[PDB]
């Protein structure tokens, strides 16, 4: 069985005698924790949740103190998960279980069963991680790179710095932590989500504490009406939250009339462009706060973990939101996740500019085929056009698409023929394909992420599945 | 399944040869591993499609990427259950994990090759070609973690008194298992004629190892007892061959000790070759190199101790008559099977390998007679308490301890089960981790026996884990 990999949570399960009878989560952030444990407690009181501290105390080298640490969280089997921006990094968590015989227990309500001692706390570990200063150096190539492909081809527009930018350890931590930044300054606190489901953001806005948002699900021009409308008859809003290249629909809103009126009715405009790359897109004149998920085409190998915060310099709020941010920020990248993203971040530019191409070129592959009803992606949508105001010259349409076929029954015959990888996630250097199965966390709908593939190999995978499928 | 994603290469190369259903897959270092799959899939169904696929990193301007990212992988039907020799043939020959997670990252500049001509596994890697985005932490292939290793096996393998030849760095050969080392040995001493005997050694691989290694004639002999020793004496006066013997210092999983003292002195007077495996009694407790031609080590174990490396060892005696037959053939046929992210691991766990052993030795024994006194036990198998004690207390090198290792046999099997249960502490088949760890006979001599893997907690912690299980199994 051994070598081993994983473990961590059946390990600091052991330690604290309690293999059986509850369910855990690790955090490395104790306000996450905390916030795990008041989702159950407020749907059920008087239930058993517990919050370890794992640290290794008594080390004088820095790396391994303020990294060798993780909450462990501890609830009945009764039992968020859209939330798996706050959990242990994978990396984080092989480092942490290689080094929980180093650690000491904790629990503030006293159970002494989590008062437990480490067998060599105090001693010191057989070897070093390979990462030096918190990977501070490869932090700092991440926020070069980010700053540098987000830079605005308006050359009357301050540029974007390395301090500007803020490293989270997902996505969604990011988006979090930007909500959180707008509820706690003061104000009415009203927020507006624009355009973005089928992710974790509605959930996380509302746990934030905007108890409940103004939801505007498709991004239209009409739903703009309807915000404006409210607007002028003096409706309240100080944040909206956007993303650019929409799925799984690949639409693009209108980030030049969102800005307008943000500029009239003063809110904080929040894209994320995870999707529509900043390689192919240049949306900084109508942000004032850019999200993206390292986790996918930013790093592309699909092996580490980040998440990223751009503050706009040329944004009205800049300082007031520069302010919290740095006023509240806590490392929380694990220097392991730092060390890859900087590596494959180095190609990020030219790997969106390939599979852009061969996106296009397998979007309009597939719009031509009888089966299909029609194809999403950026030059065949509705806000094509739309796609224009922001695409930088020489650049492509973006990575993502999705098909709609004709008959729902072919879409699953399709889908299970198709040679490629199959999962949720996006931005891999691998081609990827979801169903309506997953994503429902047009109903026969099938989302595709677009590798570093041959134009002739994903047309080949694609072809043969639409052979097995057609009687 | 969100990224970032651990595993996975195995799905990932399915998917390359245009296979992710109907298949089972196996990855391998090495083609002979890969052609001796083959060979038992196909004497149990001739009819079944076995392809062998090679995957390879062909042109790279670093030396460590293009000749470690490179594996094996093996195709066959659904249809065949794997036994027990194939288990085991696999469980030796595998990919470490560390190798896996390298080549998965490196797949895309990888190509792949079939010698059959099966157009679907003739694939171009859609990186090939291009510079990797980033290379190793490691460099030089780990050569020089690896010679940490050798140099560390050597000097704790040093006899201690009489009058021998010290073994040097030289003489100490690197696997990537603990199989592996014992595989390659075995098929060393078939050129010579083929009579092996593996003494005392089960719930193990070498059985399924030495017979697919050629040995015709095997005898197996389950304990190690004086008794099986006077069969073999019976049989070698009689005029019957043997080349090699087989057998492990300390049994699993009941501590038991073999006469090599004996063992020897048969070995002198009818000429075979004694490999003997100090997994389990260390050499960090035993002086075992008098009586061995060939040393090997499972480094996976307590060498490692944390449970997240993978590496073998094959030490030779510079004292055995046989000494300059058996290191030419080693390095006339070697191959670096290592990787080099886990020889670093090792090289650095490896430096308190004799501290740790002492840790484990200790609190086992103490544990160890804190079970025997206790009256829901019957016995406990350790070298303290069993009757092959005072065999060990010849190799035992003093001012040591009697191994990290002990089986305990309870009075009623229904008690043991609920212990057991009870007991909350790690479960699982593997041994000399740092964290102990219990194996029941469901895995895996009494049929309700369960064994005991001590690691590094104190003997209040593994004290108190141990009375509670007691507790609620009354
Ligand atoms: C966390 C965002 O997840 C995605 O990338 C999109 C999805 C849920 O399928």
């Amino acid at each position: 069985f051994c070598p081993i990999v994983g473990g961590l949570t059946e390990a600091a399960l052991i330690r604290v005698k309690r293999p059986t009878g509850v369910k855990a989560r690790i955090f490395i952030s104790r306000e996450a924790a905390s916030r795990l444990e008041h989702t159950v407690k407020v749907k059920d009181p008087a239930a058993k949740v517990s919050v370890v501290q794992f640290e290794l105390r008594q080390s004088n080298s820095p790396d391994l103190s303020n990294w060798a640490r993780f909450v462990l969280v501890l609830f009945p089997e009764s039992f968020f998960w859209l939330n798996h921006g706050d959990g242990i990094s994978n990396r984080h968590a092989e480092f942490c279980n290689n080094l929980l015989d180093f650690m000491d227990s904790r629990c503030d309500e006293d159970e002494p069963d989590y008062q437990t001692c480490g067998p060599r706390s105090g001693d010191k570990p057989a070897g070093l991680p390979t990462w030096t200063n918190s990977g501070l150096e490869e932090k700092m190539v991440i926020k070069s790179v980010l700053a540098k492909c987000i830079r605005s081809e308006n050359a009357d527009m301050l540029p974007v710095q390395s301090d500007d930018v803020f490293l989270y350890s997902t996505g969604m931590m990011a988006i979090g932590k930007i909500a959180r930044a707008m509820k706690d300054m003061p104000g009415d606190d009203t927020a507006v989500i624009f355009g973005w489901l089928y992710s974790g953001t509605l959930p996380l806005v509302k746990d934030s504490g905007y108890s409940k948002p103004i939801l505007y699900g498709r991004g239209t021009e009409e739903e703009l009406d309807k915000l404006e409308s409210y607007l002028a008859a003096g409706g309240k809003c100080t944040v909206l939250f956007t993303e650019i290249t929409s799925n799984p629909q690949l639409h693009s809103p209108n980030l030049v009339r969102i800005k307008n009126l943000a500029d009239e009715y003063g809110f904080t405009v929040v894209v994320d462009d995870t999707i529509g790359t900043s390689v192919n897109l240049d949306i900084l004149p109508y942000a004032d706060v850019v999200t993206t998920s390292l986790t996918k085409i930013f790093n592309g190998a699909c092996n580490a973990m980040g998440g990223s915060l751009i503050v706009n310099p040329n944004s009205r709020h800049y300082r007031r939101i520069h302010t919290y941010l740095q006023g509240h920020f806590e490392d929380l990248l694990f220097p392991a996740d730092a060390v890859v993203l900087s590596e494959n971040c180095i190609d990020y530019p030219e790997r969106v500019k390939r599979c852009s191409a061969t996106a296009r070129a397998i979007a309009h592959f597939l719009a031509a085929h009888p089966s299909i009803d029609y194809v999403n992606y950026p030059t065949l949508v509705p806000s094509r056009e739309e796609y224009e105001r922001y695409r930088r010259d020489g650049e492509g349409y973006g990575y993502l698409l999705s098909i709609v076929f004709r008959e729902p029954d072919f879409a699953v015959r399709f889908f299970d023929a198709l040679d490629i990888w199959k999962g949720p996630s996006i931005g891999t250097n691998s081609s990827i394909a979801l169903p309506y199965s997953v994503l429902a966390h047009p109903k026969h709908i099938v989302r595709l992420s677009v590798g570093l593939e041959s134009e002739a190999w994903l047309r080949d995978r694609v072809t043969e599945a639409l052979a097995k499928a057609t009687p």
